[PDB]
């Protein structure tokens, strides 16, 4: 598995022991062969779980999620998928790792797709080996894979709004349920409905994940309401999953705006990962999976694959060569390698708009490619009337860094900057010159 020019897909079913049993054995063999190795975790929660599975092995934890210190004699590094892609983009030398291990390799955020593309290109060049660990590799068509214990699969209408009647099975249940919703706003409405009915609810999303996930271990709860982020190796002591089978899809329209289309069907890989949260204990058969729609290949034309190409076009590989996307996911976007390659000063602005600005990749690219510098926010106010951002049915307003009250009307509109209250609050701070 560790021999050069080889990319292995470790696709044992969910709960088979890829992280706790297989990963430590791979790491011991890599250290025995003196292979400089990187281990990529999707989130800080998974990074902390990996430290427990690898306890005692000499691994350098490049994350504040773990408090270890480090002897300085480690040849194995562990960091998040986003951290790897970030360091490749920045003017910091990333070692040319002999072995590249990606856990939860099905993650479809732009930085995870870009990491797979870079790593698989190095393997294709004959420079390195790689191991992608996931039960659901790209293009998987099976939403119902094997599990540690039998699961009761039931197709049923699932609420996506508050309800007064017609869904007694949802609240009549005495165990713990993990419920996948298509958006933070949709989860807020379901959570309020369940709280009014006397249930204890925890809500999870990308921005709150680490803090709120701790509550699932520290307090008693009846429901966890979560977006698709919990598909990335998050584990729960639950006996039921309720799956809307829906997600939002970012879509670039006419190359000039990004909308959040849907909700629409999830992929088979997402459905198998949502279901895969239960049936994990061989001693507790009969965990339930209630699902409310079919699957479709909604990653085709999804903005994340075009955003992954924007990142890869701006990562040095060798001279003018540019890394390709990992072959099984390369047809998800219609893009020419190198079309998003920026000159040095515009590339530095693109990186800073993502790293410090916290803007979506597509929006950071529009601003940097237009020749605008990082601190210049005039573009947040000079768009057309149809780009006005709305807050509680009235235009959002901010005080500019000049002390002028203005309506938020960005030159390029990316729906992800106002998808929920937290995102719009962060974007208002950015438009005001506060970061
Ligand atoms: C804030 C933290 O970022 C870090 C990024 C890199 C390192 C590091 C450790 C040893 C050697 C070289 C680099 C540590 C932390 C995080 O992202 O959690």
């Amino acid at each position: 598995m560790l021999k050069k020019k080889q990319l292995t897909v470790l696709d044992l079913h969910p709960g088979a022991g890829k992280t706790r049993r297989v990963l430590p054995e791979i790491v011991r063999e890599a250290i025995k062969k003196r292979l400089r190795t990187v281990i990529l975790a999707p989130t800080r929660v998974v990074a902390a779980e990996m430290e427990e599975a690898l306890r005692g092995l000499p691994v350098r934890y490049m994350t504040t999620a773990v408090n270890v210190t480090h002897s300085g004699t480690e040849i194995v590094d562990l960091m998040c998928h986003a951290t790897f892609t970030s360091r490749l983009l920045q003017p910091i030398r990333v070692p040319n790792y002999n072995l590249n291990i990606m856990d939860e390799a099905h993650f479809t955020d732009p930085s995870s797709i870009a990491a797979r593309g870079y790593i698989s290109t190095r393997v294709e060049m004959g420079e390195a080996a790689a191991i992608f660990m996931t039960a659901t590799p790209p293009g998987t068509r099976d939403a119902f894979p094997d599990s540690n214990s039998p699961i009761m699969d039931t197709e049923v209408e699932v609420p996506e709004r508050a309800w007064s009647s017609g869904f007694d099975w949802v609240t009549d249940h005495s165990g713990k349920t993990v419920w996948f919703v298509p958006s933070v706003r949709n989860g807020n409405e379901i959570a309020a409905c369940l709280t009014k009915a006397g249930k204890r609810v925890i809500q999870l999303s990308r921005k709150t994940f680490e803090t709120e996930f701790q509550k699932t271990k520290n307090q008693e709860w009846d429901f966890v309401i979560t977006t698709d982020i919990s598909e990335m190796g998050a584990n729960f002591k639950a006996d039921r999953v309720i799956d809307s089978r829906r997600c939002l899809k970012p879509v670039i329209l006419d190359g000039e705006r990004v909308i959040l289309a849907g909700p629409m069907p999830v992929t088979h890989a997402s459905a198998a990962q949502r279901r895969g949260r239960i049936g994990r204990n061989p001693n507790k058969p009969g965990d339930e999976y209630m699902y409310g729609g079919g699957c479709a290949e909604t990653d085709e034309g999804h903005a994340h694959w075009l955003e992954a190409r924007m990142l890869l076009d701006n990562i040095y590989l060798q001279d003018g060569l540019i890394a390709s996307l990992y072959r099984p996911e390369a047809d998800k976007v219609a893009a020419i390698e190198g079309e998003f390659k920026l000159r040095t000063e515009q590339r530095k602005t693109f990186v800073e708009l993502m790293k410090r600005g916290d803007l979506p990749v597509w929006l950071a690219y529009q601003v940097a490619s237009a020749g605008i510098t990082y601190t210049d926010r005039r573009w947040c106010f000079d768009g057309t009337t149809n780009n006005t951002i709305m807050e509680d049915s009235v235009p959002a307003e901010v005080w500019t860094k000049y002390g002028e009250k203005r309506v938020l009307k960005p030159r390029w509109m990316d729906a992800r900057v106002c998808s929920d209250h937290a995102a719009l609050k962060s974007f208002k701070e950015f438009a005001a010159g506060k970061r």
